[PDB]
């Protein structure tokens, strides 16, 4: 019984960016929607990184092969040393193109592995699920891995925060809210944590409470009266 | 039930832009026409994506028949194992020889993947079907993947959105007073609170099969 000036914030904030640059080849959300994490929300066109994933498992099929047969000469070679058949030069010979081609095969992992995750970046996401606004992007325009502007924000609108003032002067705890001149949320909220924030130059004291949102009804950003039991 | 002021917006908007680079050969579309996604709007000229490509599959079918050879010797092995000592040896080389020629396969599959690829995009498309704008590229143009301006802009305008601002069917008029022929829908799922000023907005969204209103137009929304 004690109400207070207050606005609504988001619980999490997160921007969607793109980890790897191309063509936005499709949209998959609606502008305005709630979304859930991890799910694609824009697919770049992967065409171009298949083909690299590809490629890149073909040299590493064929430094396998390589290492496979340098392997094998190796073997053939060990069994034969101390006999007329070979010499010490033609075994380490036979040792360094097993090591080259072993070298091979170790950069070839790491090709594939990069390239691996390169495709994966190609289905961008957030990593939180919440309510997506506009998005900042056509589909088939050009993004760029690091690029300043973010395709779209998330906003997590279930737990909801609601930062609410009261002066010095002024001076299991209910919160509740009057949604804009009359109507009452029908969530009643508690304060969040054992904490204030007190202002500097006027003597101030600024609550947050914390409220459900099920219903995904408040959004952030709204002026809003608050009050206390 | 009266009257809420508001502008009308593409449902979808793409950008066209090419994946490849080189000439551009001929431009299919007419400039403010209808298109419809994946038909090729711009043709580069596909020339040498073509040789990479036929060249491409002629060693994948080259390196195919070497693994037919080695294969074949492999059977040969394995068939005479049960009859025979055969030397593990002179075994384990014609299965090496085998992994080789089939990894020789893997990597002609992916330079033919590459050059297939490359070729499709030699035809540019909209991911969207919509009203294509101006083209910003004339016949016989460079263009360059990755390039900053895209060719074209393709919006769609069949379901068309109406956005209105604020302090269940939805019907309009357009500009001159006349109603519009088919009404809409208003969705309480879909918002915006722009926080810069804390204003509302919410979406509306209006069949547009004849094509008559365009995004942009200030229109005038009931309820």
């Amino acid at each position: 019984t004690t109400e207070l000036p207050g606005r609504t914030s988001a619980y999490r904030i997160a921007e969607v960016r793109p980890q790897v640059s191309g063509i936005i080849l499709k949209r998959n959300f609606k502008e305005g929607s709630d979304i859930e994490a991890g799910v694609s929300l824009y697919q770049i066109d992967p065409a171009t990184y298949q083909a690299t994933y590809d490629s890149a498992k073909g040299d590493l099929a064929k430094a396998q092969a390589a290492a496979n047969i340098a392997q094998l000469t190796v073997n053939r070679y060990q069994k034969l040393l101390g006999t007329q058949y070979i010499s010490k030069q033609e075994y380490d010979q036979a040792l360094a193109d097993a090591q080259q081609a072993n070298a091979a095969v170790t950069a070839a992992k790491a090709a594939v592995e990069t390239a691996r995750i390169n495709l994966a970046y190609t289905k961008v996401t957030s990593p939180i699920s919440g309510r997506i606004g506009k998005s900042n992007v056509t589909e088939g325009a050009l993004v760029q891995n690091g690029q300043a502007t973010a395709l779209a924000t998330v906003q997590q609108l279930d737990p909801i925060y609601v930062d609410v003032t009261q002066s010095s002067n002024d001076m299991k705890a209910k919160v509740s809210l009057i949604t804009s001149d009359g109507i009452k949320f029908p969530q009643d909220g508690t304060l969040e944590f054992s904490d204030v924030t007190v202002d500097q130059t006027t003597g101030s004291i600024t609550l947050r409470a914390i409220f459900p949102n099920p219903d995904h009804t408040m959004m952030p950003g709204m002026f809003v009266r608050a009050r206390l039991e």
